[PDB]
């Protein structure tokens, strides 16, 4: 029966294609070099190449958040693995399966003990599983086993293989381990569950990060209907249950966002936190902010309220399970107004802020265009992102890592069928990545980019005023464009931000960068509501 | 708690790196920094020097140790900041560059962000690429941590990590006082000294090895003194290339491996009694392998440790066994300088034919021996190391056991902002520079000017010789020659060997704006270095 | 301030004898010579060597459990520690801290790749916590967070040191690091503990193992009066609480045991397991017996009901947190009638069987004998040493592992200060390890061991009779006592084993070994019931 | 000892490779000039050949190697100790060892002979045996 085997490279190729991955970003380098020619050779998966590691993590983690599978980064032994950490946390960060393979000396090469192993140490600490493929025999159930914690848990996993390792004889790679549950666990779970939300006073569910990432929304959808109450979305559930027969009341972001959600949230005697990411970050849900002794959190395949846990119970089986015990019901909410987006830019002669951009971008909208979905980096582009009509918006609002824009803005491209990306970005924030737009001609995508350029780090002048060091000097961005194959076009006006906005919709082919002279000093909204807050 | 002594724990501690010899503090602010950045820039203790992105913060520390054999100093701010260095640290601890890493963090009042769930992730990643750390939350204890931490890196030579919560920042310290001592046994020194030239005596081709620690711990004066002692052939490591170049008996080369002279290979690693003098063993690039060589017949002296015979003697600084030595062996006026060993290409050929590496060593060259002094010169990983192999320099600096890209730019950059106006020249190829180039759009504020020389090959070319039939090692055309200006320098594309000349004599006479000399090569074109490097894998 | 230093292994027997450790067994090697030089030299613990490393670990299991501290097991590399895996899975096992350090090559001597570290990785399997000791600079500090996992989970630690290490100068080694507790949590567990208790029709306080290994007897018996429900203590927790205000009704043994004990554990809807090992074990508490929608499951740091888990919560700090919720009280059960032991042996010719030897040592206390503590190993002389009457009973009742017997009397007796140890055990279990009784003389002891000799594995005989390797030779033991110093004598008939008893107890200065002939087919009225209740 | 050290072509034809009392040490050969055939597998002149059973590599040398009659058989390398001194002194190891071989010279076959970790391995290494069995590499009691 079956007796066929492949190389090893070959049937974890397969196997992330099998478990929904779309693409291979990656660099090479000698000890990677043999995993890359399997990679290129089979054509199993796409193989997209970028200048730097930070630009193939940040791109692996944008298209896994895209399609909400797996994302692939592949990268060489040494300084190309340590030099993709960053975008590996934040991936971690933020709940994404990214799938890091790193190529590796030999079995036979002993070893270099340049850091004395290190590299496997430190990605241990940002994975949630990982495996040294040095045997043949066990690598399948070690591959499986691997993938399969990062489809369960939603965060990156490492897979490291020795060279000559990589055209090893295999078996075929089976199905994830399974990860059974206790039905009689899980029933008190629900039991206790349900019976928390009909005692609370003020109920409140908020759909977070794990039902994007669990492909939840359908089945979410219809428990927001059953257990009737009010609905709000965390940063990274921004969107989620938008076409639901309840749709959610709005987005809680903390201080900077709107004051009856924020209320809401925090004053709830029973939140139901589905999925949601826990912390001190800015626009997440912090534990300072609610009350533990009525939050539900549901998160990393266990539910804690009354400080007490259950384990092993994935966010699936708890939806399933409340199902099981809620009547099916007609209630709808979407006779409402919808939410209002600031538009009406006046194109004219005078110099543009933030706001005008958000304006810019919506005034297309209304005016027929289909939203792009928006990449954005950390910075006041994020903050003025936020009031922007998208068809879905992908940024660190919780690791505020910056550099992932312009990378994220690729990879998603990279995987999204023929859809145009919009990327918006700070100078600081390009001056970092924003390079990697060379690789679009290659690629064969043309995103649209908004630099923001206001000279400065301008949200840690803003922090902190006094201080010089923010002050950057005046990089001309646009002019450098054409020299890594895109249009770039510097506008100072609000007249010429419209004027470029509509050009760079109208010409693909090429990646469209509108490099945005912004003052100093000048803010969006919501930063600003955001820095009064903290005041 | 201490009060009274008027002294912010931040400016202790640039007054302290400031005491050991750091010339600069380079660094990228953020929110958890923004206290720290702001003592630094009010005091001006070091002066303080930013860059675009991380990687570079910590490539130029690097190379400011380096270049002054001192301790660099890099600053970031807590999480992303921090880990996007972990590379440029990985790298300063490869080739024993102490660089002193310096972290903002969570007030100690406040907790954090819990993202990734001191035992927090952020200082378990840096203890595995540093050799001390300390999270600097006691004010009453900070004065001593520092000490030991900053010692620690000038005692092994190796990055070290200090973390500060933003509210300590401004807590009152007591001066930081001297480097605790390391242990030295004075008994194990002289077993040690006595052994070692016992085997030196007795082998039938003894060769002395002058490292990468004799430079950093700027003993080369002691080991010129006992090279000539000794009266054993002497050699050099990449990392010790240039050391003893004015001494009675100067290296007769540098050992690199198969890449390099088939002479200088052979004495090494046909040696029986191999004395490695502060040398990094490991089998990565141009660095000593022990696969290479007879680890029975080899005296390792490294890591204030001595190792021979089968055995390993601890605690033995090498300054001490030097000097163990030197007390051992009387005075000699023996010499063995003689011309130049390893020829330097020359004579460019300044007509219409393509660039070819080489052809830029000799253009480089042929400025020397006009008169021109010759430049420090940075160099990424790539066939621009390769070359730079055989250019003329003032010292070259450049990632050649680590062999991470990147380092090139940042490096030349990190190394001018020291070089008190020597200007510093830059080789580095279009992969690399694709990675961190773009951090020369800092020159103009930092004052600085430096040439760079970009390999263009539209290609992964160092890959290419290894797995010529893939793909994906042939890169697009990007014109880097015509984005210098975007970042306030002057660039230019040459193709031809006459155009990179009057291009090469260009850059030089033109100070005050960094100089862009984008190199178009043919793919499959490579320097004699790299092309032996090659061969010697078949 | 301070700035003293000390030999890395001197600091850590300091450490050890600071945290309660009375003495350290072991066997050298190479690798540990200069450990044990340092042991030896310094005289910080008694050194106290043994013939075999089983012995090692069982002797250091059994002198943690004498005294409720730390043991400490030092074995050298390779072959001698791997030769203590299954002392230290037994102490794993039964919840008991022994310290297992192993010497190791130098940091400098590379590697030896025989079995290419493994014995690192094997040891991860049955510790808590481990620590190469290869740093000198954080050796204060790993020694205190592995000895501190050990007192805190009560379990196995491993500690590895490079031979030239042993005598690396340290900082000394400064206290625990502390394992903090959130009062939100505790609190809420203490109210929902103490709500299940009161709500139950029939609730049950199990006293058990972690009570012992913590030293909180006098807690207990304060919250055991206070609660007001049945005291019940598992097989590890025999003999607890017998001097409390109320004290237990007796001992959960599972199906061997007293009937209307074990279904008032079983049938219980509020059973409160203070510290229990569970485990579907001959003597252990079953998950499988009883009501897991009531039970209170206090053990390893947590506390479970309701499938839920408080995290993070100690043993002792719930005791507290219980005892702040609780009223005092006057109340006593101790009017009651005392166990009835078997007694009155027919001291005449008639052949012995396991009750006649309970009988001989149960009249000899009632002559006014002081009860000695037993150290039994597994087999029928377990279920026997069951009907005794004795001052602590050592056995390895749940991991049920050959071989504890004699070494267990042996480490127990190096520690009692004076006090003289009783070790029943078996023919096939001393042909294993009773041999260790040869090392009485130089360790200044001299244990009575009752050796039950049917020349049989008479436990696997009873559930599978028809099988012939079940028979063993007749191994003349009282005859090979003299041979390694003790006074042996056999036994045939219950007048010779009256005689030999009082002769033994009246003999001190050699170990006595009383070798008792029991015919094959005839077992103690515990392992009879036993049997019975699998059938 | 001295052969085998400095050997500059050093065929280790099934040897484990240890740092362990008796076994060949890395750390007292020259691996450059080693042929090291273990595990499946035949590493030298820095590469290691995967998947080359020993019985193969065997074979194949066979196959490239003409027939010869060479002979290098002497009189008996190794002196085994005999002639004990069967007097009132005490007994020393080597006494033991004698005792052994003087009888297997006085006509006894030699018997295999089974020895644990110790002196009495040490000892072993001086009898006339029809084989040995005994920890020499893992040195386990
Ligand atoms: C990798 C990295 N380094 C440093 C920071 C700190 C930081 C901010 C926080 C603390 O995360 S905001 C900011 C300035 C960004 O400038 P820009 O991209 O031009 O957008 P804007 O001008 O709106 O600020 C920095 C440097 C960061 N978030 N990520
Ligand atoms: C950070 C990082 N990523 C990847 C590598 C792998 C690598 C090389 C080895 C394995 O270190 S050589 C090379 C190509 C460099 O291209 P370029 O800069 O244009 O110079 P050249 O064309 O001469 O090769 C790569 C990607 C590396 N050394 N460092
Ligand atoms: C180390 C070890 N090996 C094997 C067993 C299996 C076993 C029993 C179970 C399965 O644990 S009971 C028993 C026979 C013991 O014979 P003995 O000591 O003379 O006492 P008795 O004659 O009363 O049986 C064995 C071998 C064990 N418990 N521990
Ligand atoms: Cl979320
Ligand atoms: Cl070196
Ligand atoms: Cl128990
Ligand atoms: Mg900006
Ligand atoms: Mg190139
Ligand atoms: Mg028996």
């Amino acid at each position: 029966p079956r007796g066929s085997h492949m190389k090893l490279a070959e049937a974890l190729l397969r196997a992330l294609k099998d478990r929904g991955a779309q693409a291979m970003f990656g660099i090479p380098g000698d000890f990677a070099l043999p995993f890359f020619k399997v990679a290129e050779e089979t054509q199993i998966l796409p193989l997209h190449t970028l200048s730097h590691e930070p630009a193939v993590g940040f791109a692996a983690d944008a298209a896994a958040r895209y399609s909400s599978t797996l994302g692939v980064a592949a990268v060489t032994y040494g300084a190309g693995a340590f030099n993709m950490v960053n975008a590996v946390a934040g991936a971690y960060a933020e709940k994404s399966p990214v799938v890091v393979i790193s190529g590796a000396p030999g079995t036979t090469e002993g070893n270099a003990g340049l850091l004395l192993d290190t590299q496997f140490q430190v990605f241990k600490e940002i994975t949630v599983a990982q495996a040294r493929l040095d045997d043949p025999a066990k690598a399948p159930a070690e591959i499986a086993r691997v993938l399969g914690a990062a489809r369960a848990q939603s965060r990156p996993v490492y897979l490291e293989i020795p060279r000559n390792m990589v055209n090893a004889e295999v078996e075929p790679v089976g199905d994830d381990p399974a990860w059974p549950v206790d039905r009689d666990a899980l029933a008190a779970c629900a039991d206790e569950v349900l019976a928390a939300m009909r005692s609370a006073t003020s109920p409140v569910l908020m759909v977070c990060v794990e039902v994007r990432r669990y492909g939840l929304e359908a089945k979410v959808a219809e428990l927001a209907q059953r257990l009737g109450v009010p609905v709000v979305t965390t940063f990274m559930g921004r969107g989620l249950l938008a076409d639901a027969p309840t749709p959610p009341l709005g987005t809680y972001i903390g201080v900077a966002g709107d004051a009856e959600i924020t209320r809401l949230v925090e004053e709830s005697d029973g939140l139901f936190l589905l999925g949601a990411i826990l912390s001190d970050t800015n626009f997440a849900v912090s534990q300072r902010k609610i009350d533990l002794r009525k939050t539900i959190h549901a998160f990393d395949r266990a539910v804690t309220l009354g400080y007490h846990t259950y384990a092993d119970i994935p966010l699936a089986g708890l939806v399933d399970a409340l199902l099981e015990r809620l009547p099916p019901s007609d209630r709808t909410t979407r006779g409402k107004e919808p939410h209002a987006y600031p538009t009406g830019l006046q194109a004219d002669g005078e110099p543009i802020a933030p706001m005008d951009i958000a304006r810019a971008v919506n005034d297309r909208v209304r005016a027929g265009q289909e939203p792009l979905l928006i990449a954005a980096d950390m910075g006041d582009c994020l903050f003025t992102a936020m009031d922007m009509i998208d068809a879905g918006l992908m940024a660190p609002g919780y690791y505020a890592g910056m550099g992932f824009g312009v990378p994220a803005g690729i990879g998603a491209q990279c995987v999204s069928g023929g859809k145009r990306i919009l990327t918006v970005v700070g100078d600081g924030a390009f001056q970092m990545t924003g390079w990697e737009l060379g690789n679009c001609r290659r690629l064969g995508i043309d995103p649209i980019v908004i630099l923001f350029n206001n000279a400065s780090w301008e949200m840690l002048r803003t922090f902190q005023p006094e201080s010089a060091f923010n002050d950057l000097d005046d990089w001309r961005f646009a002019d450098m464009a054409a020299g890594m194959g895109g249009d770039g076009v510097r506008v100072r006006t609000r007249a010429e931000l419209k004027a470029a906005l509509d050009k760079a919709f109208a010409t693909r082919g090429r990646f469209q960068l509108i490099e945005a002279m912004i003052p100093r000093g000048v803010l969006s909204d919501t930063l600003a509501r955001f820095v009064q807050g903290q005041k």
